[PDB]
């Protein structure tokens, strides 16, 4: 619990500064002896004291360190054998161990500089009943640097502006790295039950709420009403295709099986085109202020990601899939109205799990369900035909190897992803 604001990992040989801010050796060494010789908290003086002190060997608070090291021994003796990256995975699990009431945050996908943050319109406030959604921009040199925290839900504040951006102090001048991302999204759900009119992003807004409190508050709930009417993010377990792999390993191969170690690379294969395709989806999102993913962006991203000719056939795929899944009938399963094997649904909360967007249209899990059948089935039919020729009756990962390294588009494409 007492714990080193720079890095979040439990005090090692504590550095108590003049200012009587505390840091682990470790982020000292690096953060003021190396370079600053600056608080890295409040920014005061410290050369004086860290060179008197580093001759005698006094930088670190014995007292301090010699109660956690009696009090928490096991955590001292992990740690004793980047960090931007680090520090953000370290965000995440803070938020997992003690959630933001009425706030959420999660990666993008598996991009964790790129966040999605979700605000309840806080109770008794004019934006009560409305949800916030936020994108939150990682810098490299986190936490040194602040986050760049803006809205993607319009909303009427006197500090938040049609761009999104939030005046709020401890986003820039009075950011520090003892906060964290739950503390920032914490003081916002602050700042929108007490807004702060006479420092404002939008006079207009700030003056009507100076002046005409009532009006302010009608035009905040007709805009929550409007525009307002995002997790824990993709997570780290890893999701199989094991039921829908073998599916259409018999349609392709019906006397071929695939081992166990083979299908967890299918599985990494699968994951990684599904995560890319939709990274590549959320982006086109944002960066056409789009709420919705929708088959336009996969369509897009498949066309921009794939090489050639299986482009082309994944975009025809995924265009034929779409097709029979509006024409088809209300009451039979997604998968089974849109032609696949691979679950439709399933894909569809998948998008949605990974903050990809606000919100994701019923054609694009459809369409991506699709292009991930069919590129199973590519690499399937190949890494069966690559077995029948070593005269074997079951897929192994070497096979999965020859029929990639064989294929001149599919090396391309999955050529990346490391096969054992
Ligand atoms: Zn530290
Ligand atoms: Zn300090």
């Amino acid at each position: 619990e007492c714990q080193c604001g720079i890095c979040m990992e439990i005090l090692v040989e504590p550095v108590t500064l003049p200012c009587n801010h505390t840091l682990c050796k470790p982020c000292f060494q690096s953060t003021v002896e190396k370079a600053s010789l600056c608080c890295p908290f409040c920014r005061r003086r410290v050369s004086s004291w860290t060179r008197y002190h580093t001759r005698r060997n006094s930088l670190v608070n014995v007292e301090l360190w010699t109660i956690i090291q009696k009090h928490y021994p096991r955590e001292c003796k992990l740690r004793a054998s980047g960090s931007a990256l680090k520090r953000i995975n370290k965000e995440l699990s803070d938020l997992a161990r003690d959630p933001p009431a009425q706030c959420s945050a999660g990666p993008v996908g598996d991009d964790m500089f790129h966040w999605q943050a979700t605000i309840m319109g806080p109770n008794d406030s004019p934006y009560q009943g409305g949800v916030f959604f936020l994108t939150i921009h990682f810098p490299t040199d986190y936490p040194f640097k602040p986050p760049k925290v803006a809205f993607t839900t319009r909303i009427y504040h006197p500090n938040i502006n049609s761009n999104g951006s939030i005046k709020l102090d401890i986003l820039r001048s009075q950011w520090s790295p003892a906060l964290t991302i739950s503390k920032v999204l914490l003081s916002i759900c602050s700042l929108l039950c007490d807004p702060n009119p006479d420092d404002p992003l939008v006079p207009e807004i700030a003056r009507i709420y100076k002046t005409d409190r009532d009006k302010y508050n009608r035009i905040s709930r007709e805009w929550t009403q409007k525009y307002a009417m995002g997790g824990s993010g993709s997570g780290s377990r890893k999701e199989s295709y094991s039921i829908y792999v073998y599916k259409v390993l018999k349609q392709v191969h019906p006397d071929t099986g695939i081992s166990s170690k083979a299908m967890g690379i299918m599985n990494s294969f699968v994951n990684d085109i599904f995560e890319r395709i939709a990274g590549e989806a959320s982006r086109l999102a944002h960066y056409n202020k789009r709420s919705t993913i929708t088959s336009r962006e996969i369509q897009t991203a498949v066309r921009l990601l794939l090489p050639g000719e299986l482009a082309k056939h994944a975009v025809s795929e995924g265009t034929k899939a779409v097709t029979k899944y509006t024409s088809s009938a209300k009451a039979k399963t997604r998968s089974s109205r849109a032609g696949l094997q691979f679950p439709v649904g399933r894909v569809h909360r998948l998008l949605r799990k990974g903050n990809y967007s606000e919100r994701v249209g019923a054609g694009a899990p459809v369409y991506l369900a699709a292009v991930l059948e069919y590129l199973t089935a590519e690499i399937l039919e190949l890494a069966g035909n690559a077995a029948r020729d070593n005269k074997k009756t079951r897929i192994i990962p070497r096979h999965l190897q020859l029929a990639i390294r064989n294929d001149e588009e599919l090396n391309k494409l999955l050529g990346r992803v490391t096969i054992a």
